[PDB]
């Protein structure tokens, strides 16, 4: 049925047969705007490669007749919905793609691919036999993002991955309509940008002798040198590759902290420069806030950043320095503080980060940073963007009420380096970027969200995939789909289909995740009973569903363990019409810490007026009766 | 691909590939008989939309052997088997559908449909993706019905469903080759046929304030008015729609009982007319059999019935009046009985139905009624007797007296009953020839009828649930030769046929189709049992040395019989002497509920002089009180 | 790679869509070599019938490049790899079949068949519904056999099957690229070759009253007469049937032992001729080696053999006579040993086989025999077939100038059960004798697998014993040693089995999923269980050092000894404390074994983390159980 991730804003389904691309189908451009023509050509190349169909570009050929073509239109009425909005009208007569801005057409194409057979992505095989149907019926889609900032961050400073890997990540982002690549390119353990005025930033800072592994303070090492960096020509190519796929790159140059690799290259940049690039991930060196050379150096670097990154926003990091380890007691710090009348080390960081916002602004750019740039001593430039990642949400809300745009990256929801125990798939999908205590008038200041793939413990592309996917798919939906249309069980079904595409595209996403059952699948589902140690003193259990049996069809009963030392063993679940059985699903299930076949399918008859309907479930405690659970009843 | 329900009478399979309908295929008529030409237009129109292929009608001689074409022949050889017989000769040379009467061709086309992909029935399906193969090999089919009367009754008096629903029912009947729609159109709770001479029959009799729900005497009501009736224009349109699909409509005007709606419309028609159309289903009002105006009124009604229903037979119901509630101690009745020398209230009823049989005969029609109309001024010998009661001697005597009889034993054919009361198996096992009837009389047993009473049926979907799939079983009972009936095979065929019902929108009962029944194994070898004593060990050995004669798949079925505990099955293996040569190790459970109780073993080509042993590892589930039987099928 | 059995020697895959044959496809020959034009017509006939496509032959230059065409070229470069070598270049623009010798084109065709839908083998199947793709991508194959002698032996002396059955055996051999049919046609219990000069060999020797069943000296029999033989016309027909499919027939006339049938027909041929053709399989009668009549009679037989069997090599068996039962204490033997100075009965047999090898050499042929023929003079060109695992003897045979074939009986005797020789043992067989030095390897020309038929009385039982282990021996004979891979072979054997089904081969269906401890001599062991360990349900096995890549790892719990099995409920993989994969299903590991393999999805490993396999199992009826837990990577 409907399988697009993100789920689009407005969908209208019609009855009949769907559109199908054939060897006779054409792509017609009914506009002269060349931005739309460039998108049309890029759309032709993509669709032809994946389907094998020729799909040549023509403004003529009429619209054939019984050969559904692709029509690209420029519809001004969608402009109220932003430059990323588009509409799709699909029927056997035609497939019309419209947008106010050319970027909408690209996203229309991605929706088109996701409504076609997944084999589109196969690099092998006979595709001349595929039925290239667009969904299962005719339809009208009007679509647009809830949030304008839908970001994925890749940390290449902790471990470098390179052009091939990041282009493959960009491909996943575009297919999910994520539009910001936050590129964390500098940190203590690596510097990954060629700066032509300062060659040692890469010739020294891009190489280290070994890497700590396992976890922080593991005492374990791989004893393996690690190096890599991007040349400025590579960065230009990747910027272009991303922009063609509707993605703006936000570069991050960490400061005043996370500066070890830069300091080793040029030791005057820090008051406590390490002897070599750190081999452990527990070292955080800080730039010297008391020497103009620091600011002069950083401004020269930022000059080259702006020449090769056209995006308006530059991320400085700006998270808190480890004051005790780095500045406390250093004479250059204490005198600097006494002179300028500063009471705290945090005041010294605020001074640095405020000065950098003026340096960034004088380059025609806009500064972004982690929420410490805002506070907790003068105040920060109102134009600065704040990425919230930790603390009381009152800090983000205070910044919003003071006039800052905010990106919600609360680390307990969005840090993809964490395990699936720490952030399960349902926690990623249930993330709500708009802080709940924030008054409605302020909501438009929450521009969106960012998911972070930190790479201390990620050294291969396949491990990067394992950590980033499938949860990045959830964040793409949180960023795009209207809040009122979010639906976690439905998202997980669509995720199964989408996981075929990830396989064919080489993405080693986490396996044991997509098909789990969690209690969050059932907030929108009726509850018909429970079990307790007391109800386990019998094995036959009856639950009334009279009010829920309104029509013929399939009903799914789920016995979901909640807590207790013991699971339940389930023999069968049946539906009774009055006192007679009319459907039974007999199969062994176990609902406890592990959930094994806990869903039972019941076939309801067209209801008998005046009859009662009862779900009867035969189950008992497994090794004991300390078991609590809930019985859910789905009526699709 | 012998999927057809009902099972055809004679089939001979060949070797090779089957015929396939392409966009080149044609339908050519090899006969000028107009009845065949009208049916060919029907066949072409149906098949074109189902398959999405042109399938053009071209006069004979324009047959290109590029593509297999459909040939519609007329073969007088088939007349020995009646007007509904036909033959299908299938091969890439072409598909030849022959028949002595045009009705045979229609059924040939329905069989054609059940041999093609089910996508035929999907209206929005991608039909151009399909290969329209007729079954899977060449074949000759010589088909005809065992019984001439294969009827389904729809009650629209209790609840009215209307034109769209009844055409949908007619469609399912036609695909199952059922040929009689018994239309129960009047009863106590409704009158659904427009009678122009007596407009209150519909203006009053077709409306009631509310309906009892749940069951008789429930004390529950839906509080919802219910109304509806067919105009005579609607009935003519539905008569033709049915006639196109080989179905004769037998109308029923209930009498002398089930008269409440007629009486309330015209209170002189009953001695105990209710004050309003009953809101419950326990009220059964009787026409007044002592008054001439009653007979003249009903004779008038039947005049209008005959004008719009072309069928030869008119049903009156004629089941017993509730004598003690309606007639006993009523002065008119008691004196009528003295004047006529009658000793029982049944005598009064029989006088009424006897007289109605003459009134109907004089209109050039035949009366039909339930067995109450038959006994030992008198009953027209051309009357048809339909039996709800299992009384073989009464049917014997009716046959000797010259009556065609129809068997509708209510404990087997009443589809308003639950599946506990009448399981699918019991419907399929129904034998219309009354048990013990001497063979001399079998030929007057003209068929069967299955009844959908609608007291507790208010939607088309619930009508489907009660009517199907047991109506499929009766279609087979009525068509298939008795010696070719095979319930296990019917169940396999029904599983396929239910795909068609799904796409056609028939909300049949889903849980009743794919059961395993103990009767399935009556002629399957028994290699062992289990008892509480044998469940004290995990491993169980059964000798099958004398049964393993060829390589291939052997099926072990561990079938629970009785006891408080099921058995949980870990694996079943085949041993050649002391060597394991096959093991099916899926988890199974056989008890009150059946969970994967069939185990597939691959036998080697048998080795001379070797012992073969089925070893089954199983134990009691929760205890040892369990008995069952182990069956062994060869390929 | 492909699904072809045997695995080709060199494969190169590319991205994209595969070549596809259509009704417009043609077969084009770009060589004038008439041997290639002949193979091309035979290929056309075979492919058009299987696919239902017309596939007409067209000359180079008169074709439309609309559809993919098959192009047949002669490539002398492949000559260094022998006459059976070939290459295939396939893409949507064409399918080029190349070979140095016309025999290679036939094997190129057999590989094409295995890369197309299996409906090819269904004579009645719906062939027009099928997309005739050559595999799933463009590819380049260069292929050639490792061994030149890839033999299957069928014993029709013990039980006669006949022409229809041997031809369907030949069809399998050809699809598997086996090139030698070793035809065991004479023995104690039957003589199956018509010899016109000695008509009693078949009129007497081809008939027996009944057959022993069960096992040797069972005392049981079937009370059923059994008879049959091939006429010389039938032989010539089967010889050319094999030759059209790249197979040379090596006939076998057993001597000096296994002679009962011959002797009963002509009693002067043995010193201990039985009274009737034996009806048990333990009787082994010896020809009389001390009498000139025997050699004259056998030379006459071999004259007729050479006229209907054209191949260079004739097999005599030559295995040891039952000396104590047949020759010891016989006056003619003891006097013959005195006259000639022989000290052992084996010397008498060696004199016999040595002399037969000269008789066979004088007819323009090469003698072949079991290792007893090597250990007046043995013809230096004789071929030695080893049922005995004796490397020093094979080395000496090679040093004395003999080609040798390896048929180690404990690995290649397909009359044995699958317990004695499981599929994996057949596949793991190495024809190069263990310990043989490299300089001698070139004289190991291949292998032979033997279907003895004492206990095989039907074609279907022949299939059950012969297949699928014959499929493994086909791969041993052809595939390079370093490209062998038993798991991948079982994967391909699944697909090859559809072809066997459609072609009527009643192969043993259960054996591909058998598991033996021998399956795991080269698989890591991550732990064991013992009566000690069975006191708890949860068990933990470290696999930190073994998790190196993403994908499916397999845990096998294999019972070794003890009076009790274990019942298994679940097996899970843990990354530190995070459960990351769980295979929950019921299994049992004891005298019989069910579902004892558990499949786990490893993520891309996290450097420095610990990976732990956790398994739930307990004792079945007790705790006297010992086992080994194995761990396989993807
Ligand atoms: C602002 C920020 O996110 N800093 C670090 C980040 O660099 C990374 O090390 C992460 C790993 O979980 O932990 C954070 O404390
Ligand atoms: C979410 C997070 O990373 N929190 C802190 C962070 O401040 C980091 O800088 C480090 C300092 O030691 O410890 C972490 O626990
Ligand atoms: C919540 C839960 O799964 N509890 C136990 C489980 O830990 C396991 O010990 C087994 C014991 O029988 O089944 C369940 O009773
Ligand atoms: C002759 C006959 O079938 N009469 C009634 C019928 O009208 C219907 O009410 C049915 C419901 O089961 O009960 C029968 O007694
Ligand atoms: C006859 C029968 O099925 N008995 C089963 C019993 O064996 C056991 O499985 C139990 C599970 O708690 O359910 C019972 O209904
Ligand atoms: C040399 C040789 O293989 N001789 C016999 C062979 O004839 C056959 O009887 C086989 C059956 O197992 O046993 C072998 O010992
Ligand atoms: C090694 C082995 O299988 N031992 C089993 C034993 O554990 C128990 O299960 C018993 C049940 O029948 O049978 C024995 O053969
Ligand atoms: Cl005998
Ligand atoms: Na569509
Ligand atoms: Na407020
Ligand atoms: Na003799
Ligand atoms: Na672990």
């Amino acid at each position: 049925q409907e399988q697009i991730i993100p789920k689009p804003a407005e969908i209208t389904l019609f009855t009949g047969s769907p559109a199908r691309l054939t060897p006779d189908s054409l792509i017609i451009t009914e506009t002269q705007d060349k931005a739309f023509l460039d998108q049309a050509g890029q759309l032709q190349q993509m669709l032809s490669a994946g389907t094998g169909l020729p799909l040549p570009l023509k403004p003529a050929g009429q619209a054939s007749k019984k050969a559904a073509c692709i029509v690209i239109k420029k519809d001004p009425a969608l402009a109220a919905r932003g430059e990323e909005a588009y509409s799709i009208q699909s029927s056997p007569s035609g497939i019309i793609l419209s947008a106010a801005d050319a970027r909408g057409i690209f996203y229309a194409g991605q929706s088109l691919v996701q409504m076609m057979p997944s084999v589109f992505h196969d690099r092998t095989g006979d595709k001349s036999a595929v039925r290239w149907n667009i969904s299962e019926t005719p339809f009208r889609i009007t679509d647009y993002p809830r949030f304008s900032w839908r970001a994925l961050m890749i940390d290449e400073a902790r471990h470098f991955f390179g052009e091939k890997t990041i282009k493959q990540i960009i491909d996943q982002m575009a297919l999910l309509k994520m539009n910001i690549l936050h590129w964390h390119l500098t940190d203590d353990t690596g510097w990954r940008i060629e700066i032509k005025k300062y060659p040692r930033l890469t010739s020294i800072g891009s190489k280290r002798r070994e890497s700590e592994i396992g976890t922080w303070n593991s005492g374990k090492s791989d004893g393996t040198p690690h190096e890599g960096f991007y040349t400025q020509e590579q960065i230009r190519d990747i910027v272009q590759y991303a922009a063609r796929r509707n993605i703006t790159i936000v570069p991050e140059i960490e400061m005043p902290g996370h500066a070890s690799a830069a300091a080793v290259a040029y030791p005057f940049l820090s008051l406590k420069t390490p002897g070599e690039v750190p081999t452990t991930f527990i070292v955080n060196t800080a730039f010297d806030p008391t020497s103009e050379k620091t600011y002069a150096f950083l401004s020269d670097v930022l000059d080259e950043v702006t020449a090769i990154f056209p995006g308006r926003i530059i991320h400085i990091g700006g998270d808190a320095v480890r004051y005790d380890k780095q500045w406390k007691g250093v004479p250059e710090i204490e005198e600097f503080m006494k002179k300028n009348g500063m009471k705290s080390y945090a005041d010294v960081q605020m001074h640095f980060t405020n000065r950098m916002s003026g340096i960034i602004a004088q380059k025609g750019r806009r500064m972004m940073g982690w929420n410490e740039i805002y506070g907790h001593g003068a105040k920060l430039d109102t134009n600065a963007v704040i990425q919230f990642w930790k603390g009381n949400t009152s800090l983000a809300k205070n910044a919003i009420r003071d006039g800052h745009d905010v990106i919600n990256s609360l680390h307990t929801s969005t840090y993809l380096d964490y395990s699936y125990g720490s952030i399960p798939l349902q926690k990623a999908y249930g993330f709500e970027p708009v802080f709940p205590g924030l008054e409605k008038q302020y909501h438009s200041r929450v521009k969106g969200l960012g998911a972070q793939v930190w790479t201390e413990w990620i050294s291969t592309p396949e491990r990067l995939h394992y950590q980033a996917f499938p949860r990045a798919c959830a964040f793409a939906e949180v960023g795009w789909t209207p809040a009122g249309k979010k639906d976690f069980p439905d998202f997980k079904k669509r995720l199964k289909a989408y996981s075929e595409r990830m396989d064919l595209m080489g993405i080693k996403f986490a396996r044991n995740v997509i098909s789990q059952i969690d209690k969050s699948d059932f907030f929108n589902t009726p509850r018909i009973g429970t079990w307790t140690p007391a109800t386990l003193t019998r094995e036959e259990h009856s639950f009334d569903v009279t009010k829920l049996v309104k029509a013929s069809g399939k009903h799914t009963v789920t016995l979901l363990y909640d807590k207790g030392a013991h699971a339940i063993e389930i023999e069968s679940v049946a539906l009774y019409e009055n006192s007679r059985e009319v459907s039974r699903d007999a199969h062994a299930g176990r609902s406890g810490a592990h959930k094994e076949n806990i869903q039972y399918i019941l076939n309801a008859p067209a209801p008998r007026q005046g009859a009662t309907y009862t779900v009867k479930a035969n189950f008992k405690g497994a090794g004991g009766r300390d078991s609590h659970g809930t019985v859910y009843f789905e009526t699709p």
